[PDB]
Parts: C-alpha cells; structure tokens; sequence
C-alpha cells in the first residue's frame, strides 16, 4: 500500500462502514465494456467494503476514460483523477480490477521494499526508458506476505526491449507464474480490507 500517516490519500469510509468511490464512465464504452467494468466492480462489492457508485455530486472521483494504456493513479489523489482503459487493449475484467486497486492507493506487487527477495529485475532486457517501472517503491506492506500470484504483479516479459526476453524472474523458483490478469487474489483482496478496517 501507498504511505500516507494521516490516510488522506486513501478513500473516506461513511457510516454505514462502506468506502464510497464515485465514478463515472467516458460515453466511448459501449454497453458490452460497461457489463466488464460491472463484473470487475463486483469483485469488490463481493468481498470488500468498498463500493463503487456512479458519481453524482462528489469532488473526489474516478474517470473511466478511453486513452492510450491502461492504468491510474495511486490512491485519492483530489479531485477528478483518470482512470485509463483504452478501448483496443484494456477492457478485461481482471485488468479493470487492476487499475480500479491502483486508485484504491495499491502499487504493482514487485515495487515492494522486499522484492529482491522474490524477484530478480534483468535490467539489460528492459526497453530504453521503461526502467523506472521497475523501481522500488515505498511501501507499506501490512504485513502481508510477497504474491507472485497478486493482481498487481507484471509478469515475466513486462516491458521487454524485444519481444519475448525476461525482464523479472521469479527467485529461487523461475518457474512460478507472475503476472496473472484473472482477477484479484486473495492477498489483494486481505490487503484491501486491512487498509480500509472493513
Ligand atoms: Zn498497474
């Protein structure tokens, strides 16, 4: 998870114990990318306290728009913030679940402080300036164990310079499986509910 001591880069909780996220979805996605957004939403609502609500009057929201890649930012950052998923290459459930957790205020799985522990960065195989995706990045880890196996973990080609070379293998074992697009693990979902006191 982001850090943040006061919580204010985290999602406010109401009353009724539930984390409101309001959004709103570009009138570019169709019917049939509105059922996947849907189905990665309920995820969420299935096991989580929070929920996402089409915006209505709320400063502070996320907008589904159709640019150039998939992503979002990390946790509340003020405001409308931008949540990507580009037409051609992003509308997955499990890749929507993805962006939707960045903004929830959660960083890529092999960011983690411990991450050398699990996993070996190949530098030399990683597209010029594309390197900084690959940084370490300051984490609170909740004490929850690393995932190969999180939705927030690239996987084994992630921004190789040509096609097909390894830029993470996993340590000691190469051969777990990172970079599933399935859907949130439960990890992800352990991580979520801990940081928000559902
Ligand atoms: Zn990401």
């Amino acid at each position: 998870a982001l850090i943040c001591e006061d919580k204010s880069c985290f999602w406010k909780k109401n009353a009724n114990n539930i984390v409101e996220v309001p959004y709103v979805v570009s009138g570019e996605f169709s019917i049939n990318d509105k059922s996947v957004i849907a189905n990665a939403i309920s995820i969420f609502h299935a096991q989580t306290c929070i929920r996402f609500v089409p915006r209505s009057i709320q400063a502070d929201y996320l907008s589904i728009e159709n640019k150039d890649g998939c992503y979002s930012a990390i946790g509340r950052t003020g405001g409308k913030q931008v949540v990507s998923l580009n037409r051609k290459g992003c509308v997955y459930s499990g890749i929507a679940q993805h962006e939707l957790n960045h903004a929830l205020g959660f960083y890529h799985e092999q960011s983690r402080s411990d991450r050398d522990q699990y996993v070996r960065i190949n530098w030399n195989n990683i597209s010029p300036g594309m390197a900084y995706n690959f940084l370490k990045q300051k984490t609170n880890n909740q004490n929850t164990p690393y995932d190969y196996g999180s939705l927030m973990h690239y996987g084994k080609t992630a921004f190789a310079i040509q096609p097909g070379l390894e830029t993470i293998t996993p340590i000691p074992d190469e051969n777990v499986q990172i970079g599933q697009r399935q859907g949130l693990s439960k990890i992800d979902i352990l991580r979520i509910n801990k940081l928000y006191g559902c």
